[PDB]
């Protein structure tokens, strides 16, 4: 029955294939289907059918959409494939290539319907923009194509012409009245000056990028506070009080906790609010972001206690450290420092290995120079200490002979018996039974770490770096995608000043875009049809370039002169 | 000079003129532009620059994050703005080079000093102040995942992104300076034929022609110039044949050829 | 290169970057330097009429047509400059 097919398609995409069939509670069935192709490739497309499915995708209404509908079913289906053929079939399905050439073919020709393309609302989609369907299929190939991230380059600017210089850009930010000069240009489109001047105003203000910058500096203010407090005016407990610096470092935090819960609750429509809280925490930065606003709270708990007090302090100077890590999402905008990001995450995975091979190697030496060294050393944390701690500090020039040679001992007044050991009066006497034998483990392990080891984890870092630098180009684009709709959606005041912009927008929501449009129907019907004659021009296009191929006219030359 | 020639400037003047030393020192480099295998080493050392700024970013990142905390968790009671600045920024990226004075990170290591607690002793300078010791093995932790990523990741990333680096630039570095090149060579064909600080000579003696009174960019006669443009349009058409020729017997237009010929 | 600098269209600064004009010129030269060797110095420090009296080698400069300084008949020339009136093999 259909409903069967609906919770297939419900798995694969959960959100696109609402009302298909649901709609009527199943249609009529004599009734016509009322989008016959998209109903066919789909159908076409759950069972691994690709020749049948490029068919009908070719004679669709709307491609990229269904390409990357295509995309997405394929790639999920691979995961769920048995049979290894199959699996690899679906692997290689190239249908995320087909949106890439399409849009391609169709920004060469017009390059601004191209734009509305991209932002429009599909009928056949169930009003799912062609940038969400991306999203959905995690088309991190289709998001690097250069239309795409032009589009984003204008939203990104906003009213402001793209090639500003950076310059113009922060002279105007500080000095918020060269707004109304000439300094920076604009695209086009007694109480009227004030209307006027306000709009350009706001104009300027709502850019993203604008908002973005102010983000920056603020959270720059941030950290610079929270130093402050941290190392100079942290005063004990509520008994005495804690500094007017820490309770707006209280404040600050609190405004950042309501923008979190902004993102969280209240981002752009009314979704299922578990849905919705899934897709918040779905997000790596979102996480961050919640691991320091719960670090701060238990600082602050724990802060205004006495029995706690160097507790919450400690946990406050370790918060910092994430504050100070959050300021890496930043580097996504530019393209310098973008794809730096991505390719740190495949070098995490090559020092995993490099420290399974120096765990192995560093406890085997450590336990044994313990053992031939300190075997009469009964404290567990330094058995722990000279077993790890040392062996580990030998890989950044840390060796200190002084306690592993024999000759570079030196003459301190050290005891044997075990009591003594134990209080702690006087530092153990090493044992220098066979010391050339500890000197000997020392260099083969001075050896293998410093020189073997270091060296691969510098060929592994190499030849990962030379495999990764082509696809992170495509991930940083993804990421700046990212960055772009999410500074895009977010109010136009850094925090703490975000307080301002809540209230404003609870107020009017009490009392009362760029992507993701909706378009006439006359509009839609013609954007429609030049994406079908597009598609019709790039089919033909491959067409003739197979016909005039070199194998194809040595075969048709063959098949003649036979 | 000018501090130097006043008592009251005379140290700073000294100071300006040791750091202006450096500049004529590095503004030898042009010299060797004219070598080969010295030539692209300095186009190279360019690129390197950007990606010296990538980890930099990443170590002033990183790097703030570490000496922050550590100098929260270990001096919590130190005013000294100086101070905090030497062990949350100097410190750390002397750990970088090796540099791990593990005397004043480690509890064990550090030495039997006589340390102060008081604020005002500590601000006078009288003794140096007793480092705090709550929850050292959370900075001995600290300091080992900072010397993990620092030394390891970071250091070995920045070497894999000069390697990279290299290898891409390597083609065209070449290119560059054979412009470079080109650029040294016209300068020092420009130049008056004495070095300084005799060029004064030189000087006056172009001065004085001037008020008394090339091997590029030379004009030619008429016949010449008129024969020498003929001769660049005959090999500018024997160019082009060879282009159509080379066309016409490329693989593929023979196999069009064929296949119109053979329907 | 400046044109497509000053582009809007995507395609059109596209067709801009490849212009392949330079390449034109080296490959022009080449066979210039293959033929005589020596008209082609004269070529390249000849005072060209349709451009203002204005040498190639000045518009080379002008463009900034660094892969056609890397030429081996410009590098023979700046040689052959270098050495003045002494043997380049010296
Ligand atoms: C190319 C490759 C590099 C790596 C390697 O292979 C080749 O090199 C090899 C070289 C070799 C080493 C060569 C030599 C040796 C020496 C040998 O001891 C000989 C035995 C004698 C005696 O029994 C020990 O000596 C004496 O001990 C006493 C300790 O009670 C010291 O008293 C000190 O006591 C107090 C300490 O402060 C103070 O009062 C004074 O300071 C001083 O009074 C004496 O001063 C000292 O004289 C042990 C082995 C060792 C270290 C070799 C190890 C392996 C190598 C590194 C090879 C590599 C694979
Ligand atoms: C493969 C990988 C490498 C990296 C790592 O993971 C694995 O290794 C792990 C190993 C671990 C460490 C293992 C062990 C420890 C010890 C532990 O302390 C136990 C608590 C006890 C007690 O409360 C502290 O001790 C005592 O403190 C006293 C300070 O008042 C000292 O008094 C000194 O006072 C003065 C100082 O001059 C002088 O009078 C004398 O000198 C001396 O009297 C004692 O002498 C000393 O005994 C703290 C944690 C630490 C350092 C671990 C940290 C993390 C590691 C490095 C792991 C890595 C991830
Ligand atoms: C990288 C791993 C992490 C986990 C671990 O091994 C390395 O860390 C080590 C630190 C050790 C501590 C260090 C100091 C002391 C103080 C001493 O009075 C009692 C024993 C105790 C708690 C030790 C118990 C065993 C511990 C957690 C070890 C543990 C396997
Ligand atoms: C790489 C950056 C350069 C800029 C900067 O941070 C690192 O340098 C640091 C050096 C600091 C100095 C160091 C020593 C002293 C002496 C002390 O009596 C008063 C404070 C003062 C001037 C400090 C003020 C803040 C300064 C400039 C910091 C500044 C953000
Ligand atoms: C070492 O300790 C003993 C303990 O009695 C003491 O007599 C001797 O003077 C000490 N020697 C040193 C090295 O100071
Ligand atoms: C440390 O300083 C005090 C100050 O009175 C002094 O009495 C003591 O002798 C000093 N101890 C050392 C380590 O010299
Ligand atoms: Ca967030």
């Amino acid at each position: 029955t259909f409903h069967e097919v609906s919770k297939v398609l419900k798995d694969f995409l959960d959100d696109t294939c609402k009302g298909f069939y649901q709609k009527l509670n199943l249609p009529d069935m004599d009734r016509r289907c009322e989008h016959p192709w998209r109903d066919l490739f789909l159908w076409a497309i759950l069972q691994n059918r690709q020749e049948m499915a490029n068919y009908f995708w070719a004679m669709g209404p709307e491609a990229v959409a269904a390409a990357l509908v295509g995309c997405k079913i394929m790639k999920e289906m691979a995961h769920l494939a048995t049979e290894a053929e199959s699996a690899r079939s679906m692997k290689n399905a190239k249908y995320e290539q087909f949106a890439m050439d399409l849009f391609s073919e169709c920004y060469s020709n017009s390059e601004d319907r191209a734009y509305s393309l991209l932002v429009r609302k599909t009928c056949c989609w169930s009003k799912a923009t062609v940038l969400n369907i991306a999203t959905l299929a995690e088309a991190k190939c289709f998001f690097a194509h250069d239309g795409v991230q032009a589009l984003l380059t204008k939203v990104w600017w906003g009213a402001m012409r793209t090639d500003t210089s950076i310059s113009r850009l922060v002279l105007t930010f500080f000095i918020p009245p060269l707004v109304w000069t000439s300094l920076i240009k604009f695209n086009p489109e007694s109480a009227t000056f004030i209307r006027v001047v306000l709009r350009r105003w706001n104009r300027f203000w709502s850019a993203p990028v604008t908002v973005f910058m102010g983000n920056v500096i603020m959270y720059f203010a941030f950290l610079i506070l929270f130093s402050y407090v941290l190392l100079l005016d942290f005063r004990p407990p509520p008994p005495y009080g804690p500094s007017a610096a820490e309770i707006i470092l209280y404040f600050w935090v609190f405004t950042l906790v309501l923008e979190e819960i902004r993102q969280s609750f209240f981002t752009d429509e009314d979704m299922s609010i578990l849905k919705k809280m899934k897709l918040y925490v779905e997000d790596n930065w979102n996480k961050c972001d919640m691991v320091a606003i719960s670090l701060f709270v238990v600082g602050l708990s724990c802060r205004m206690a006495m029995s706690t007090y160097e507790a919450g302090r400690t946990v406050l100077a370790l918060d910092f450290m994430v504050f100070t890590l959050r300021l890496i999402h930043i580097f996504a905008i530019h393209k310098q420092l973008g794809p730096k990001i991505i390719i740190v995450e495949r070098m995490i995975k090559d020092v995993f290995f490099f420290l399974f091979f120096l765990s192995v190697w560093l406890i085997a030496y450590g336990v044994t120079t313990q053992a031939l060294l300190h075997p009469n050393d009964p404290r567990i944390d330094w058995v722990f200490r000279r077993a790890l701690y040392r062996p580990y500090l030998h890989i950044f020039g840390q060796i200190p002979l002084e306690e592993i040679d024999a000759a570079k001992m030196p003459d301190d007044n050290c005891t044997t018996d075990v009591q003594e050991i134990i209080l702690g009066t006087l530092p153990p006497c090493p044992n220098i039974y066979a010391n050339w034998l500890v000197i000997l483990l020392l260099v083969i392990y001075l050896l293998v770490t410093n020189v073997l080891l270091l060296n691969l984890l510098i060929a592994m870092f190499s030849y990962t770096f030379q495999v990764v630098q082509e696809n992170a180009d495509i991930f940083w684009k993804f990421q700046r995608y990212n960055l772009i709709v999410e500074y895009h959606s977010r109010p136009a005041l850094a925090p703490p000043f975000i307080i301002i912009s809540h209230i404003t927008q609870a107020l009017l929501s009490f009392i009362k875009d760029l992507l993701e449009r909706e378009l006439p129907s006359g509009l839609d019907q013609k954007l429609m049809t030049w994406e079908t004659v597009q598609k019709e021009n790039y089919l033909a296009k491959l067409e003739h370039e197979h016909r005039e191929s070199s194998g194809e006219r040595l075969r048709y030359t063959s098949s003649k002169v036979q």
